[PDB]
C-alpha cells in the first residue's frame, strides 16, 4: 500500500520482477497485449496484460535486498500475487558463465544479514520453488539455450573493497552475483508462495566484460521468454 | 557513457547533491527550488537534476530505498562525478514521544542492522558519523528558521516488513530518534572516500502517537527541511 | 596404504558412491543391490563396498553421522580415491505437513547450524547446493517410478539433542522440509572440490504427525530410495 | 554503592570523568574552590566542588568498557547525575589529529560486544548528547582551538596483535582510539541522561610520539577548561 | 535408545570413549575380564566388563563433536552413567607435543558452533572434571609419564582450507587438535556428570608424522592404562 | 622512565607477581605478608610494591576491573618487566550451592562475554586455561591448608550492571563456579606471551544463598588464600 498504487485485483497471480522498472515497461510494451499500469509510486512502474491470453504482470523492485523485501511482501499479502519471477542481472563468477548467458537460480548465498538476525547466526539457505525450476529449465533447454542451474550470491555491496573477494565464492562453485534473490526466496517461503530466479549475465568478473545501461534494460529477451512461457505453465 | 547506474558525464553533476529517496520527490524539488534546470540521469528511472539555487550550481538525485541502493548511487556520483558534499533529505518514523510528527532530524550519526560494515571490520561495530561541517551548519539554520530540530541517532533499517512488532522498542530505549533505510550506507560511504555527508530527515509518522497531517502541512514542512538543505549547500 | 580413515588403494573405489550414515547400511545396499561384492575399507568399522549395479561399477560407504565425520570421508574419497559422483542417501524428520513418511525428499539445498561456512566465508551465509544434473536425473526417476518425490532445502542439524523442542518451527516456517545431520558439508566440500552431489532422503518421522510404519513398510520404501539412487548412478 | 563510598547529595549533577583518578584530583585541587573527597574506594578519586561558583564533581572511572561501566551506572542510578563529561587521552589515527589537540566525541566505534550482545549482533552507535556536542564545540573555538568533532574508537585493546590493524578503522575517518566512551554514551542513553568526550591526543599511530605519564596526569589542561566552561552553561 | 541397543544396567557406571569403536573393542578384548558387548548399532560397539575387579564400560563414539553430542548424551540419561573418560588420538600444535605423547584436557577451545548458540555469540570454556584431571595425573607421573594438562582445540574440520590456521591457536599455547572434546565436556557440565579427555598424539602439524591406522586401533596402551587405573578410583 | 602506564624500572617488580584488582588490597597485601617493601608504582594510583616473602622477591600490584585494565598491566609486567609468574587473587560471587561463601576457588579455565578472543580467532571459541603447573600446586597447598577448595570454569563478565537479572543462570546451568572480571584475558595474555598464570577467588557472595559475614570473617578467609597465593609463589 505505502509502495504501490493500486487496489487488489488489478495485479495477476503471477509476475514478473525485473529490478529496473524501465525493464518492466520493456517487458510489458514487448510482450504482452491490454497492458494496464497499475503503479507508478516512487516510479517503480508496475504493468499488467496478457501473454497468450493468460494474465500476468510486471514490476520494478529496485536493487537491493530491502527494495525487493519492501515490493515482495507487499505483491504477496494485499495483492494476493502467487507466483514471482524475477528476471534480473549478474556478474559472473565462472569462465564457464558467459556475459548474456541465462541462469537459473537454485538457492541463494548471501552477505545480507536478514536472516542471520532471525536464526540466531546459523545458516538458512534460501531456496527456489522446484516446479518452476523444473519448468523454466525445461522450457529453456527445449529452446536451446544451455541454461545452468545452481547457486547465486545475492551481495549487498556492489563496489567492494576488496577486488578479490569474489574468488572465494567462485571457488565454491557460485555462478554470480546479483543482488535480490536471497531476499525474494526468503519472504516466498515465508509466505507460502512461489519463487524463481532467472538472471542473464550483464558483467564478468572473469574477462571484465560491461554491458551498457541501454543492454540491461532492453536486450535480454531470452530471459523474458523463458520466464513468460513458464508464468503461462502455473 | 556515464556508469551502468548514471547515464550522464563528469560535469553534469554538481559538487554538492540533495539525496531523496524517491526520484519522484528529486524532480519535485528540482522544479520547486532550482532554476534552469537539467536532466542528467534516466537509468533505471533514477531521475537525477543539476539547476542553480541562489545562483550556485546544486544537483538532486533519487536514490531507491535501502542500504545496497544509496550504496550504488553514492559511491559513483563520489567517483565518477566528483560529489563532494551529499545531503540525504529524507523522511522517517519517530521512535520517541518528543521527536514530534513535523520535526525536523538531523543524523549525528546511524544505527544499524545492515551487514555491510560487521563483514568490513570482523565483527565490530563501526559508527557510521556525520560531517560536523555539515550538522553545524544545518542546526543553525533550522534554529534560526524557528524550526523544532533535534540532533542525534538514527536506525539505518535493513527491514521495512519485520517479524516482530515490538522490536523498535530496545532501540528506542537506547535513544534512538527515528528509523529510516539509507544512512548508515551514506555515511559509511563519504567516510571511506573521504568526502562530506548529512542526512535530513522530517518526521512523517510515529511509532508512539498516531498524529494525521494534511498534505498541505506535509508539504510545508517538507520544503522546509529542503530550504534546510539548499541553505547549507550554499555555504559549502 | 590408503588415508588414516580408509585403509584401501586408488582403484578399489568406483567413481560413484552411495553413501548412507550407517556403515551396516551400506553392508545391506551391497548384498541387496551389487554383484560381485568387495569390501575395500573396515578402518573404525566404517564398512564401504565395491560391485557392480546393471554391469556398472558402483561404490557405498558408510559416513557416520554428522558434518564433521562426512566432512572427513567425503574429502578423502574425492581427493584421494577420484570419486566424482557422491550421493547420499539417508532418513530424514518431517518439518511439514505435505512432507508424509515414506515420501522421498531430494534435497536442492542444507541449511545449517553448523559453523563450517561462517567460519570460511567472514560471517556470510553460502547456500550449500546440490548439482543440478543430478536433482533432474533423480527426480525424473523417481516421478516415472510413481513415487512421492519432494525438492526442497534440507536442515543439516549439530545437535540432535537440542535445548529446545520447539527451535525446529522457526525453520518449518521458512519451508524447510526436514531434518538431518549430513548434507550443508557434502555439497560444501564436493562444490569446493568441483565434483557432484546429491541427497535422497526417505522420511522416516514426523514433527507434525505421529504415523507408524511397520518394519516391511520401511524396507519396501528404503528401496525404493535405494533404485533412484542407483538408476541415477547408471546414467552419470 | 559497592564501589563509590558516598551518598547521594555528596556529588553534583554535573560531572567530569577523567581515566585516572590523579587526573581527577589535579582538576580538583587546579581549577576548583571549596573541594571535598567524596570517594577513596578502590583509590577511585572523587571529589566535588565550585567552578565559578557552580557545584561540579570530578571523579576516575578506570580504564576500559567495564570500568566505566561500573562507575557511570553508580553515578547516574544512585547519586542523580544528569551530565557526564569525560576528559581523556587517545591515540590518533590521522594526520590531521595531532599529540595535545583536543577532539570531541560525537560518536564512537568499538570492539567490545557489550551492544553486539544485547542488539542481537546489529550494529548500534553510541552518541553523544547534542546540546554539549555544540556547547563544547563553541567554547573551544571562542577559546581559538581548532577542534575536531568526529568519530573515535573505543577498544577493549591497548596492545593489538596486528600493528596494522588500526589503519582500516583510519580509512573509514576515526580520529583516534581510546577505552571508554562506546560505554559512557550507551549507558547515558539507556538511563536518559546526557554525556560528552573531550579527549586530548596522547600518542599517534602516525609520527609514534609518546607522552609521559606525568604529562597526561597533570598538563592536558585546554581539554579541562572546555569542560570545565561546558559544565557551567548546563 | 535410537542409538544404542541395549538397557538400562547393561552399561557401568564409567565408562571409556574411543572415537573408534575398533578400539572399543580393543581395549575389552585385551584389558576386561567377563566381557559382553551390549551393542552394536550402526556398529558402535560397546562392552562391558571388569577391570581389576571393577565394572567399566567401553563405547566408540564416533567423529566429530555431533556424533559425541548423541552418545554421551544417551549414556549419561538413558543409561545413568556418571564417569565418562574419552581415550582419544590427535595432532600436535607444540613442538614440545610429540607423536605418542599423552596430553590431558583441562579444557577445550572449539570452531563447533554449538556453545555460540547457546551463549547468545559469548565464550563458554568446556571444561574438565577436576577431581579426574588430578586423579588421571598422579596416576600418570606415577608410570614416569611427562604428561601435560592444557587446552586442547576441537575442530569440526580434519583438512583446513588455510594449511597454515592451526599456527594462531598455537600461539595462543593450544597443545594439540581433535574433534570430541568440547561437546563431551559441555554434555557432561550441562547433566551434572564428569568427564575428562586422555590423548595420545598420532599426527604432528611440527614435523608432518602420521601413525598408520592399525597404530591408532591397537597400540596407544599408555592412555587406556591411565584412564582404566583412573576409572579404578572412582 | 617505565610505561605509560608503570612508572618503574626493569628490575623493580619481581619474576612472580600477585594481582589483586584493587590497588588499596596490594597496598594491605604488601603490609601484612612481606618484608622489606619498596613501592615501585603509583601511575594512575595503580599501588605496586615488590618484598620478600619467607627471602624470596615477590611483587604484587593492582590491576583495575575488568579485561581491559588488567589486559594492559599484564601486558606490560610480562613485556616490560619480565614477569614470568602471575597470580590473580579475587573475589567472585557464586554461581553453585556447592560453592559456598568463603570458598576458595581455583579457575582452571574463563568462560566470558568479552569480545577480545571473538575477534582474535575469527568468532571462534577460545578457552583460556590455566597454567597447570600452578593449579596443582595450589590445589596442594590449599588442601592442606584445610580449606574448602573447588577447581573449574569461572565466568569473566564484561558488565557488572546487566539488562537481565536471571541472565547468569543459563551460565550455572552449565556448570560455571562464579562471576569475576579479569581472568579471560590474563589467561590469554599469558598463554600468548608464553608465561604462567593462575586465578585464586574467595568467594564474597553468593547469587544462590544470602549468608551475611563478618569483616573478621571476611578478612581470616582471604589471608588464607594469599597465603595459598604466597606459599604458591615460593615454589616456583
Amino acid at each position: 500500500t505505502p509502495h504501490i498504487g493500486a487496489n487488489r485485483g488489478d495485479v495477476a497471480e503471477t509476475i514478473l520482477l525485473p529490478g529496473d522498472p524501465l525493464r518492466a515497461k520493456y517487458i510489458a510494451e514487448t510482450f504482452l497485449e491490454d497492458v494496464v499500469q497499475y503503479n507508478n509510486v516512487r516510479g517503480m512502474l508496475g504493468f499488467t496484460g496478457t501473454y497468450k491470453g493468460k494474465k500476468v504482470s510486471v514490476q520494478g523492485t529496485g536493487m537491493g535486498v530491502p527494495s525487493i523485501g519492501i515490493y515482495s511482501h507487499e505483491l504477496i499479502t494485499e495483492f494476493g500475487v502467487k507466483n514471482l519471477i524475477r528476471v534480473g542481472t549478474a556478474g559472473s563468477y565462472q569462465e564457464d558463465v558467459k556475459v548474456r548467458d541465462v541462469v537459473i537460480a537454485m538457492s541463494a548465498s548471501t552477505d545480507s544479514a536478514i536472516n542471520k538476525l532471525r536464526f540466531n547466526g546459523a545458516d538458512y539457505a534460501p531456496t527456489a520453488s522446484s516446479d518452476l525450476v523444473f519448468k523454466a529449465y525445461e522450457i529453456a533447454k527445449a529452446k536451446g539455450l544451455n541454461v545452468k542451474a545452481g547457486n547465486v550470491f545475492t551481495s549487498d555491496t556492489f563496489y567492494g573493497d576488496d577486488p578479490n573477494a569474489w574468488k572465494k565464492w567462485a571457488e565454491f562453485g557460485v555462478l554470480c552475483v546479483e543482488m535480490e534473490t536471497a531476499q525474494l526466496y526468503t519472504t516466498a517461503a515465508k509466505l507460502g508462495v512461489n519463487a524463481l530466479t532467472l538472471l542473464t549475465i550483464s558483467d564478468s568478473f572473469i574477462t571484465h566484460e560491461v554491458t551498457s545501461a541501454e543492454e540491461r534494460q532492453t536486450t535480454f529477451n531470452e530471459m523474458i521468454e523463458v520466464a513468460l512461457e513458464t508464468a503461462l505453465q502455473l
